[PDB]
């Protein structure tokens, strides 16, 4: 593969303004900056590995068009740098927000597992995965929409289902689980599902479970025998509906683990009353009370 | 690679024999100490540029760093004009796949013995949190004193190689299914794999054939993935006793949840038989030099 016809070999700070740093973990930034022309805000994201299979990122996002997914505008590839330009979702992510407002209302959860569980079933249909969905990659924009970012990880799902099947030995001594991996890899989807549900809890207790234990431990506790899926601390606050919909996500069983368009279905995302408005009223209690 | 490797032609140190062997990447040759006269095995591996060495670290820094009587033993390593040469123990009977491809099914107190040496080497590797990942008969060496090593590490390597360097750019873990999680620490599955391979290998060493060998490999994998794939058998039910019906029963446990780990099995009535020696793979030798 080489880089894609329809990315610019130029360099972006020649048609943007770079304002602010939004972000972005050890490895690249995520800018807001302004259109030197039209006035318009975007966010570019600078995103070893290998160039033909970074840019899976900028194809699956380039290929998205829903409404629950962060908008793309273009790309760039200059000297060492990778840009995608894409929506500026105004208030940032759902963890940007929460660490100012505090935890979110039941059905402010409700609606924000609404719209994710719509771009998980769009992405699904197109045997995509996003498998990093969590606060932090939740974007929320001025209109009070809910966008899923971040398909860096994604990126290495897409790759590997362009591929032929590439075995590492013979099928007739492995074990039905080491066939099983070697053949459709060790998860699918339904893992975005099983997230959703720990994200869930994340908005509703501002931290993931088992968050204060030591990562290794946690690997190590989730590959045991008999793992307990996680709960919300405290029973009461929360409606039956909140603690089935956490149950049945949490479906330690990736056969048994409900799928997105199913989970569209459940009581606590079909209320009537979720509305853009829940949303409005966070973006109002981050601007000021 | 290893840092105690010789950066130089192995023909220094021995002289080489006969081939042994080689799958597809390589040979296997009987070679002599031109020192002491002792007889090993050289294994030469082709290093191509593409090939990213980690994995032939890996290969060699496992059989380094085993020391157990079941798992064929290692002397040292040599890089010369790109081929990775490994010296190791030499097996003169070769595989078991050598063997009975002449001398046809073993008796079921020769797979017993067999077993019960591989249960004790696979018991030893799962406790240095290692898995072979590749035991079939043809990765079950035999000396000249009927004495049984496993071998080939090379697809253990692969497998370890690629997860070592996933491990590092695997993020923070409180969001992943626990399958996915499963996938980080370890590929998705763990060192009962390796007790699964057992029991098909005794089947191997009964008729001659693991199990579906007659059908297309990418249709067996299909096949084991689909819920409902049941678990083989042997095919004579009147050769075997209880013991070894059962011991492939409860091998080949299609959740890796419920199947039995080494040491477990170690205990089971057919590998804790009394009478389960050496002798019993010198019969199968003295049948392979006659009739
Ligand atoms: N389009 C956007 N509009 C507004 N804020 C954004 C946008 N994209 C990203 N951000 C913010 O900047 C961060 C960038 O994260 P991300 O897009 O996941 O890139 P990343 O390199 O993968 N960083 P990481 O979270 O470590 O994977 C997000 O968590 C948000 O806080
Ligand atoms: N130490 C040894 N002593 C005697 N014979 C050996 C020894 N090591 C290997 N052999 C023989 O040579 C073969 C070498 O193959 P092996 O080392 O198992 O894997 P490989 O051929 O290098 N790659 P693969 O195709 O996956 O088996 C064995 O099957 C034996 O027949
Ligand atoms: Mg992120
Ligand atoms: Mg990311
Ligand atoms: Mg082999």
């Amino acid at each position: 593969d080489v880089v894609d016809p329809d990315i610019f070999n130029r360099d972006p700070r020649d048609h943007y303004d770079l304002l602010q740093r939004l972000g972005g973990g050890t490895y690249g930034e995520v800018f807001k900056a302004r259109d030197k022309v039209s006035g318009d805000l975007v966010a570019l994201k600078m995103v070893d590995d290998d160039v033909s299979t970074l840019q899976k990122e900028i194809l699956i996002l380039k290929t998205c068009r829903h409404a629950n997914i962060v908008a793309y505008h273009g790309s760039y590839l200059w000297l060492q740098k990778l840009w995608i330009c894409m929506e500026f979702c105004g208030a940032g992510s759902l963890q940007d927000i929460y660490q100012v407002t505090g935890s979110l209302s039941e059905l402010q959860i409700s609606y924000v597992c609404r719209e994710v569980l719509q771009g998980l079933a769009y992405l699904h249909s197109q045997k995509k995965i996003h498998r990093d969905i969590k606060g932090a990659n939740i974007l929320i924009n001025d209109a009070g929409e809910v966008r899923l970012a971040d398909f860096g990880i994604s990126a290495q799902i897409g790759a590997e289902l362009a591929r032929r099947l590439e075995f590492i030995g013979t099928p007739y001594w492995m074990a039905p689980e080491v066939a099983a991996v070697a053949l459709k890899g060790g998860y699918n989807e339904l893992c975005d599902i099983w997230s959703l549900g720990i994200t869930a809890i994340e908005l509703a207790e501002l931290q993931p479970p088992l968050f204060d234990v030591h990562p290794l431990r946690v690997l190590f506790l989730m590959t045991k025998s008999g793992y307990q899926p996680p709960r919300l601390k405290e029973k009461g606050k929360w409606s039956a509906a909140f603690h089935n919909f956490i149950k049945v996500t949490l479906t330690k069983s990736p056969k048994k683990r409900p799928s997105a368009t199913k989970m569209l279905s459940h009581q606590l995302v079909s209320q009537p009353g979720l509305n853009r408005g829940l949303i409005l009223d966070l973006l109002d209690k981050l601007k000021n009370g």
